[PDB]
């Protein structure tokens, strides 16, 4: 069958997917700029597609709920067939791969902690031993399931505690995480992926940083549906990439070459 | 059909796969130890298999001919049906999943360089800018493949050099290459995987070092023939390894929980 434009689904994540300034008077693809978009733009010029970038429309990595079994997110979008693809951020993740297929990772991470320069906290074990300063993660991500089911001692003890935890430490976005570190006074830190903490080290006012060693070793893949014909050439696509240096010379461009930090 | 043993290749590289102290007393899967035989007996459990470790009869990684096209190594015995899955430090490259199929990485890596220390050597460029300190490669690998069609011009420039240097730099195996190091004066620097120079930096007589920054940024692959039916089997069980947190404590049991070198 003739080749149609492949609908991905992205979201609008720092340094990945942004708006560009000018957005208002540029129209699709143009309309963003950041890691993902450039990376896009690799992977179908190699597997020689034509394509539409789409906000996810609920704003969500992808969760599935534990009674209903439904999706939501991205990977949601995969599922109930709205996206061909999703080129984000997205974290590779066995339940996922339930419903899913991922490519082999471009970008590795692990979940670290983001403070406001001066809080008193260096590991994950300080948080879990205190009651001073709150701390969260972002919903309906890959983080907040790593602690739903942690058997760590001391990510248990902070799962117990984040759960419940009143106000809600859990976020919307991760820029209400960041706002949150920069505005409450020490008094709450951040979970989150460590390419995003560092990204944010690096951005005006250069009041926050990553603290202690990552908790865990991951990667984020391209998302294609079960059978979908695209996955082979994107694994392939991504292999290629990563060859001609193309994945470290993105994430150069989109974290350190533009730092505001010094 | 019959679930029938799985075959598996593997090759004696420190300290992936090692001779047990008492191998002459011991049989089969028994004779050998490190992170690799932890790991086969994982992913075995996982995927429900028996298996019987063999190591890889010529002793090489894997390389293409140019003129023939015939695979040596680990991917040749995948390739000509002498295995049914390799579980070793395998790279995963472009060239190699044209004829075989890998796994999601379980272990990241990056071309690194090791000095004899004392040796007035911290990168590349370095190394390319003279020629009192000789350099070379691991013979059948992905590294000498990394540097013979690198476009980069100190890669190129340490290829073009490398590949007409007498006596000749590359090494028939990787301990082959630090026992070189190790006795010639630092006069000679060694081209190798991060992972297995950061093993050897822990070894006694503890004098090599690893210097400058990993030249690219890849992962081992777990590495089955073409329409393998384990091959399914095999990428879920790494997820789930990673997510239990195995890969982890597996790399840092045989890497830093053993180090010689305070
Ligand atoms: C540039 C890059 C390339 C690749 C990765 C990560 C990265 S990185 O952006 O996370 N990179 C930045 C520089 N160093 C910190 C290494 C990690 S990855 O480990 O997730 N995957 C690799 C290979 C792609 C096929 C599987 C391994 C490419
Ligand atoms: C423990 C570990 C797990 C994983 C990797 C590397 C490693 S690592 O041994 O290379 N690890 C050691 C500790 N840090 C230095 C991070 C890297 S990986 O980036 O190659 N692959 C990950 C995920 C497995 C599915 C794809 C990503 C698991
Ligand atoms: N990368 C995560 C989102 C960020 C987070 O959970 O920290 C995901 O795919 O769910
Ligand atoms: N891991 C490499 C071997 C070591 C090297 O080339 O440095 C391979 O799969 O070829």
């Amino acid at each position: 069958g003739a080749n149609k434009t492949v609908v991905v689904t992205t979201i609008l994540e720092s340094p990945y997917v942004m708006m560009k300034k000018n957005h208002e008077m540029l129209e699709g693809n143009e309309r963003y700029e950041g890691y993902c978009v450039d990376l896009a733009a690799e992977i179908a010029k190699h597997c020689g597609f034509k394509y539409k970038l789409t906000i996810v429309g609920d704003g969500k990595y992808g969760a599935r709920d534990a009674d209903t079994k439904i999706w939501n997110g991205m990977v949601g979008e995969l599922v109930y067939g709205k996206a061909d693809i999703a080129i984000a951020p997205l974290t590779i993740t066995l339940v996922r791969e339930e419903v899913i297929d991922f490519s082999k990772p471009f970008m590795s991470l692990g979940i670290s902690i983001m403070i406001k320069k001066g809080t008193p906290i260096e590991s994950a074990e300080d948080l879990s031993k205190q009651t001073e300063i709150a701390y969260g993660t972002l919903d309906s991500g890959s983080t907040k399931e790593f602690f739903r089911r942690s058997k760590i001692a001391v990510f248990d003890k902070m799962w117990t505690y984040m759960r419940s935890a009143e106000p809600s430490v859990f976020v919307r976005t991760t820029a209400e995480g960041v706002a949150r570190v920069r505005k409450s006074k020490g008094k709450y830190a951040y979970l989150l992926e460590s390419t995003m903490n560092e990204y944010i080290e690096q951005r005006k006012p250069c009041d926050t940083m990553k603290v202690g060693g990552n908790l865990d070793s991951k990667g984020y893949g391209i998302a294609t549906p079960k059978g979908s014909s695209l996955g082979n050439a994107v694994n392939l696509a991504v292999l290629k990439l990563s060859e001609q240096g193309l994945l470290d010379k993105l994430k150069n461009k989109w974290w350190y070459d533009k730092g505001e930090c010094g």
